[PDB]
Parts: C-alpha cells; sequence; structure tokens
C-alpha cells in the first residue's frame, strides 16, 4: 500500500532508470527522479502518456495544447503548451525528442518561450508488473533543468518536483478509471 | 469528488443554497467543489477548522504564521507563504466564519504579492449514512474578481485547479489518519 517501490520493483527498474533516467549533468544543472505505481494495464497507461498533442489528460495547469493543423507525431514536432500556475497565461514550445511504441519511452525538451532559459529536458517510460493474478505499472518520469543563478531568483523547481508528482497522480487517477470501465 | 451522487446532490441542496450560491455579478466569478471522504466527519472537520495550520491539507504551502497571542476567533488573520513557482509569494487571509456546530469555515484574502483579489472561499462539511458505512463531502466554494472578461477564464481555471488539488489531498490526509488511529 506504501506508494514507495517495493524491493522487486526497484530491481526490476535499474537497467531502465539506467539507459533513460541517467543524465549527464552540465555544471549547474540538476535532475530528479519520480515513480508512480499504477493498477491499470501498461497498454492503458501508454496510451495516455504518449499521446504529444493532448498533455492536458494528465497534467495540471494546462489551459491548452496546440499542434500543427495536420499533426503527425513523431520525434522532432513541436506543440504550444500555454500554462495557468502563471497570471496571465505562459506559452513554452515543447520538442518530442522521443517515442517508441515497442518499448514505452517518450520525451520532451522545453525549446522557447516561457522557461526557454531552463534547458528543461524530461523522459517518462512506462513499465508492466506481473505477481500471482495481477497485472499493473509503474511509470518513471525524470528530468534535468538549470539551476537558477539566484537566492531565489525564479528558483521555480521544487514547483517542478510538486508538479510532476501531481501529474502522475492524475495519471494513476485518469487511468485506474478508464481500467474499472473495461471489464 | 469524484462527483456527487443524486442522493448527495438532494441531501445537499439546502447547504448548497445556503452557503455556496452567488449573485451573478459581472467582473466577478464562481466555482462550487464537491470532495467525497471515507473518514468520520468530525474528523475531517478537525483538520478543515484548523485556520492556523491550512499547510496539514493544502498544497503549495511553506510555511503560515498567525499573531503572537492568536485564539481562533472570526476576524483573526494568517500570513501564508507560498512555494515559488506560482503568481504569489504570500497571502494573508482572515477568517470569515467559524462554527462548530454546523461545520461552517470560510476565508477572504486580504492582502499579500498575489492575483485574487477579493477571493473569499466557504466550506462545509457534511455525514453520510448509507447501510452501515459512514462518509463525509465536503463542499467548497469561492468568488473572486476577474481582471477582464476574456482573462476570466483563466483564473477560475488556476483557482479551480488549486481547490480541487486541495480537497483531494484533504481526503488522503483524513483517511490516512483514519486509519493510522484504529491500528
Ligand atoms: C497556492 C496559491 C497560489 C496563488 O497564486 C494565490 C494564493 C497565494 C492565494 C494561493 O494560496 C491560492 C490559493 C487558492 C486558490 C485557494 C485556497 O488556498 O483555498
Amino acid at each position: 500500500m506504501p506508494s514507495e517501490l517495493t524491493p522487486e520493483e526497484r530491481s526490476e527498474l535499474k537497467n531502465s532508470i539506467a539507459e533513460f533516467h541517467t543524465y549527464q549533468l552540465d555544471p549547474g544543472s540538476c535532475s530528479s527522479l519520480h515513480a508512480q505505481r499504477i493498477h491499470a494495464p501498461p497498454e492503458l497507461v501508454w496510451s495516455i502518456v504518449r499521446r504529444f498533442d493532448k498533455p492536458q489528460t494528465y497534467k495540471h495547469f494546462i489551459k491548452s495544447c496546440s499542434v500543427e493543423q495536420n499533426f503527425e507525431m513523431r520525434v522532432g514536432c513541436t506543440r504550444d503548451v500555454i500554462v495557468i500556475s502563471g497570471l496571465p497565461a505562459n506559452t513554452s514550445t515543447e520538442r518530442l525528442d522521443i517515442l517508441d511504441d515497442e518499448r514505452r519511452v517518450t520525451g520532451f525538451s522545453i525549446i522557447g518561450g516561457e522557461h526557454r532559459l531552463t534547458n528543461y529536458k524530461s523522459v517518462t517510460t512506462v513499465h508492466r508488473f506481473e505477481k500471482e493474478n495481477r497485472i499493473w505499472t509503474v511509470v518513471l518520469e525524470s528530468y534535468v533543468v538549470d539551476m537558477p543563478e539566484g537566492n531565489s531568483e525564479d528558483d521555480t523547481r521544487m514547483f517542478a518536483d510538486t508538479v510532476v508528482k501531481l501529474n502522475l497522480q492524475k495519471l494513476a487517477t485518469v487511468a485506474e478509471a478508464m481500467a474499472r470501465n473495461s471489464g
């Protein structure tokens, strides 16, 4: 029942963390890794996580997300996310960096607008677990960001940690709701 | 919430009328949220009535201080410090209502570095019983002044996000306290 990963989960994710969630830090950057257990099939979770054009399905504070007219989801495509965690609303342009449907890995970079200066980059991976009868999922999300050059010069990285956590909670809630409509 | 059942709805009609209904003033906007909680209403009330400890059930609070003499009576104030990353650093709030017999509390934001002018919130706590089970519904509503008519949706969107999140945290915290009190 503790939300923290078990030793078995942790062992099973080591290779994934090494491959996908380990960053080469530039001086004056930092990185963080979050995990969320989800009681729903990993295919269902991944179908949510992979939709680069619809982050608002599991993320908080999103006013809108717009993509190109005829949107084809591929590495290098961009989206504009308007967030209302700032008043007035801020626009960030994000690039899709990784999409592997076989291995269930996606990731993005903030390349313009608000927080461009941060060099924010994030990776999310979805993992299958099975024991006894039961199948469940663990999502890992990590990011790397520049540290602010100040004593409180918009040092917003605690807010980044906090919002990654809440977003993973929203993903769990949404995905678990959907799986109970399956049968 | 996840959503009020038809039964809950009808039982709450009077409370909704008395505490959670607003006159359709232009340049103001209002919203009502509900949250089901699987814990005793006395326990939920004991958390929500603590004007000097909003951080027990609210997200985004770094700290809160009250006067050096604090008696919690209507008209008292608290100085809430917010984590960085949000439209505000601080908020000064005044207790409007505290009714221990009816389980109703409310507050108004009166100062601070932020964007929520004339924000006023009311929270009411409700007992439900069906068969051999007790649960709580919490209702929270607010009214606030909009910057403009087009930027009204953003203010409502922001405040709705925080209120929904804080009610979710209230549910998780009350549910966790109820377990640990038993065993
Ligand atoms: C989290 C936060 C960010 C802001 O920018 C405004 C303010 C500082 C007031 C606030 O505490 C907002 C609190 C809200 C909406 C509701 C509450 O507290 O019941």
